[PDB]
């Protein structure tokens, strides 16, 4: 038992985790086969970032204007292209560490693991959640860029997020690894407006759930409520609505511990309306939303 | 900017796992050089557990009854002995994968990070700390006994973490590398009390500079103390007494925030008098003590 914020083991990637410099700027890259994937923004000097016409800057560069070190050695980049806001840089030799993997845009809500990145090098794995407004809250400083956001199912890594910006907001916003923001955001230092930032309702039950199966149960009420009265709540207090394909998704979870999707959104419904009074859920004195339905059973039964 | 529970990167540990099965019982060992480290309760069965004198079970073991395997391919065990409540299995092949690694015995307060594993597979990695009474809040299920917890400096892993057990509480207890268990647990399925779970000050107070530094700064207030007056009130609410070490350590952060050691510990007084009257500090509604002065300097560096 117990419960933690769970990360995925970051080998397969590390082994993936690549220096670019271009000119004076120097971010990390991502080496799947014969190509290098990283934000376009590696060709942008501190001061074309205010107002760049990338395909403009992008002329400029020739392809032994990209320097990719993979460790100490250095990679001949025999090609080059702009794919949205991520450039592709054909290299002479596959990564020989290239995992099994495939790349998927997320929704939001959608958890993942981040290997922060500095130099091609990697410091730290977390997890964290796509927010409703397609941020995400990381741990990134200046070099940080084109850190990889993945998921694994067995030995398949699923790279879902690679890291371009941050808001003035201190949040983080980037795109997926075809090169394309997730949410409204666009890879220029300019005013960009984060929307509200929702809690993920499903995830917030599914980690009740990991709760209950834990042992903490207090909150366990002697009430039930309907799915539009529950959303009644949700809306009042900047909740995601509750549709019934999260109520289906929360179903295995229902089904081990024995309390009904409806009852679980009840007890919510009292911890919204009357809050923790002092206590504490899995370690938190706060709802936990970055935790998805498939995270708790994963945990919950000790998947390899 | 942004501050996250992060791990090391789990890659040099992955290449170090393997799955021991001995009679009916699997679980997961640590394979560096010619050596295959484990819990020494392997040998039991669910029945010895109760009560086992282990010389005695061990008596009835030869190599061949250590079955390990690292990946899908057999390892042949040429020698086995027991040291404190490890089992050292001397393997006929250095592990390829072996990274530069030390063997360290952390204090309480100390963090580091977890690769949970099963089968001698890895399921995730998360960053926890050694409680004062020498137990770990993790995340182990049955099977997990063998994870490891460790910290990387550059490219050398200090192992610091053997899992053993899930004390009747749901907390864990397990060993150095040297198979000494942290606190006065033993691996008997028996009553074993542990002690008062105190909160680690240090910690709270660095996480309160990386609060600063990543601009939540509410809590702080016109107020200063005294290192006598603070522990008056940190015995009050169950913190280990603040020393001048843990002053001197938290240097570099008052250094680089311009915040006084003493004034931060007159806002984290208060902050314990008052309670966070609702409000958060990065995304927490509790004091964290799990990031030691050492991890927010990491973090807030970018140390690779
Ligand atoms: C300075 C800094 C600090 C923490 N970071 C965490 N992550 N990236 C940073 C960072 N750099 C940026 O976000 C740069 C600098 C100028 O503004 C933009 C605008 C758009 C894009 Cl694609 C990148 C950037
Ligand atoms: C059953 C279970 C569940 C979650 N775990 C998380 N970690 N280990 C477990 C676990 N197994 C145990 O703790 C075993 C089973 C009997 O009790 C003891 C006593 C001493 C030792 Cl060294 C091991 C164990």
């Amino acid at each position: 038992s117990g419960f933690r914020k769970m990360a995925f083991p970051s080998g397969k990637v590390e082994g993936c985790m690549v220096q670019v410099t271009c000119g004076t700027t120097t971010l990390n890259g991502l080496w799947l086969d014969d190509v290098v994937y990283c934000p376009r923004h590696v060709i942008c000097t501190s001061e074309d970032m205010l107002n760049p016409n990338y395909e403009d800057l992008l002329i400029r560069k020739s392809n032994h204007n990209f320097l990719v070190q993979a460790g100490n050695v250095q990679l001949r980049v025999i090609g080059h292209s702009m794919q949205n806001c991520v450039l592709k840089l054909k290299v002479d030799t596959a990564n020989p560490k290239t995992p099994k993997y495939k790349f998927v845009r997320i929704q939001p809500g959608q958890t993942f693991s981040v290997l922060a990145c500095y130099n091609g090098s990697p410091s730290g794995v977390y997890q964290c959640a796509m927010r409703p407004n397609f941020t995400i809250k990381g741990s990134f400083l200046n070099g940080s860029c084109g850190s990889v956001g993945f998921n694994i199912d067995y030995d398949c890594v699923s790279f879902c997020y690679m890291h371009h910006m941050e808001l003035p907001t201190g949040v983080h916003a980037g795109t997926d690894l075809e090169g394309n923001f997730y949410g409204p955001f666009v890879d220029r230092q300019t005013a960009q407006a984060a929307g509200t930032d929702t809690t993920i309702t499903v995830n917030v039950l599914a980690w009740l759930y990991a709760a209950v199966i834990n042992g903490d149960r207090w909150f366990l009420n002697r009430f039930t409520t309907t799915l539009n009265d529950f959303n009644l709540v949700a809306m009042k207090y900047n909740y995601e609505p509750l549709t019934q394909d999260h109520v289906d998704i929360l179903g295995p979870l229902s089904a081990q511990t024995g309390i009904a999707v409806l009852d679980m959104c009840a007890s919510l419904k009292e911890l919204l309306q009357n809050g923790m009074n002092g206590r504490t859920i899995l370690g938190s004195a706060l709802l936990e939303d970055e935790f998805t339905p498939f995270d708790v059973v994963r945990q919950c039964s000790g998947v390899t």
